[PDB]
């Protein structure tokens, strides 16, 4: 059967949970228009993250791959337009790496556009009453690193397969710490991802 | 014993007002020894106060908490102070757009809320709900109603504590604006429950 | 005929206070037959009111305007109301961190500024300077002082109008604080001058 | 030996364009034995590229920095990457509003700026000017021009480095837009002069 692969990260150091993981956990094993969703959690570590990712794309041979990360501070669900060939880290990752301006993949192209039907996804979300928008930057931390890796790997190995990235905001419990920071409940998050993934599946363009 | 909790009908534009939606589920529920009553008031200057005064008079509450919506805010906010000024960016549902007039002529400049605001904000934070104390309720209808409330309690029944909570946008309303913070109806309702129970308990 | 303008000495961290830097050029300057007198006051609860009360007695001014810094704000803000509360998130220059205490016991809950605030915001906006009326002066030393000021004038010299103005970060200040709005000293001085002239003009007959 | 520096004409609504106003004083100013040439280009898709390509052909520059307005940003921003997409919220000066079309058909997805972006941000910060690297130059005419610039340079004169700097609103402009960050004209001109000196030296 057809498989949609959805990924997320383990907690980043400080946090005790990763919301992105928590949000997709309810999707495990569910069916959408004749494809079953597989999930898989990857470490929040440069390069080691791509290894885990590649293994997952390899094992599951998915028709659609969607990675999810957390973008603390953003007000809404954001669907990434583009991944950039650059690691540049404000803080270190889970294994203590803090690369400065080094390529995700050496001699790889400057960027890859997501192949997902991004405007339709954002449109679907807005219509469902969920705030959502297209983003032009996935950042330069692990989230963008994984998005670039994904899109490159699909382009080298299985070019018909569509890949992309979705960032969720802070959970309310996390915004309590930060203080004046936007959040979204776990429940709404899980619903937003579900709507986005169905919409990604139905369409293409 | 009675806890009166109020909200507004929608600001002309919107089809609903989140604040009314959020406290509907609270009606009838028992809090320690007290029962919650709700009552919706029109979102327009001076008439709002009349409906309010009516409700306080009918229910004779031990504790009155008014709720309104503060589009743009990221979290539940509990108000510190109400100010004796109407100054309106837009008109209310009835076309009034007062500029720099008193809420109540010869009334004091301001009233402090009587609620245990910090404790409430703590209960909410502990529960994993973003919340903070605010020093401005605005100068539109919400502040109008807040100042009016506290002045009426101060005149007619000084032992009764009053105050104000602002809720952010619902998610559906933040689609419209675009890049604006929101909070689901469910979470509001839970936050208000915790907030009210805390005020009563203290 | 004297206009007293006050500002603070730098708050512990900072090496200067912009509100002070901004009003220095105004010392001795004429405005419609009045003289500007400036005075720096300590950023400490209670001691500040002492300096302030001293300066008012000394200079016997017909108009008093106090200036402070509101890191974060984008523009010039003219305060509408002073609140009778001290609530300190961090301590003052002398280690005091009062939590929910009167500025003045048994004083009224608040004081409205007696200054012509809309006309001041308008004179600023018309001269191309971003400005707006503010409904809160915070609950640190700046509001503490605004409140004491209005109280003191009300009690001793009731025809004398008082009010508070907040300036934003200087650009050098915003460098550290990363993503923060600033305004140059030059613009700040210019704004304060226009604000003060406008105040003096609409405090006549 | 010429540094070409470009800016846009006022955008439809606006009466001036801060990007142009801030580079005017730089005309013919010398920096380390190079001379600065400025040129204003239209805020129209494609037509802008034709002007740009012509200025590069005429002036034969060793360095090319394009400047633009990013209303709302708090500081000077130095762009890191240009994106091969036109996606316009509103139309350009000539009524064009492309939705999701390539800037240049069959071009690579992006170009990195060849400027020393971190060094420029550091010199600015060191000099007390707020500034930072940006990962998106938007998808309107500014990004359009950046991409065209870097692509043109790469196909015709690959030795020559190119890049983009965004400036915030002038205070004049933030008066309208209300609660908006600004930076005075003088501080912009200063910032731009330090960035270009730094870019040339490295
Ligand atoms: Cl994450
Ligand atoms: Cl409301
Ligand atoms: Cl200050
Ligand atoms: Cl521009």
């Amino acid at each position: 059967m057809k498989t949609i692969l959805v990924t997320a990260f383990d907690p980043f150091g400080g946090e005790a949970i990763n919301p992105s993981w928590e949000a997709i956990k309810p999707l495990q094993g569910s069916q959408v228009f004749g494809a079953n969703i597989e999930i898989c959690q990857i470490p929040c570590i440069f390069d080691t993250s791509l290894e885990h990712l590649y293994a997952a794309v390899d094992k599951y041979q998915p028709e659609l791959v969607i990675s999810v990360g957390q973008a603390g501070g953003r007000t809404n669900i954001t669907v990434e337009r583009v991944a950039i060939n650059i690691n540049d880290a404000r803080i270190p990752d889970n294994a203590g790496n803090q690369p400065i301006d080094t390529p995700v993949i050496v001699d790889g192209p400057a960027a890859y556009f997501s192949r997902l039907p991004i405007k339709t996804m954002v449109n679907a979300l807005n219509t469902a009453g969920i705030p959502a928008s297209v983003s032009q930057t996935a950042g330069t931390f692990v989230c963008n690193h994984v998005m670039y890796g994904l899109l490159h790997y699909l382009a080298q190995n299985t070019p018909s397969v569509r890949g992309g990235f979705i960032h969720v905001p802070y959970l309310p419990e996390q915004a309590v710490k930060d203080g004046n920071q936007s959040s979204m409940t776990l429940m709404l998050m899980t619903l937003a991802l579900k709507i986005a993934i169905e919409t990604a599946w139905k369409n293409t363009s």
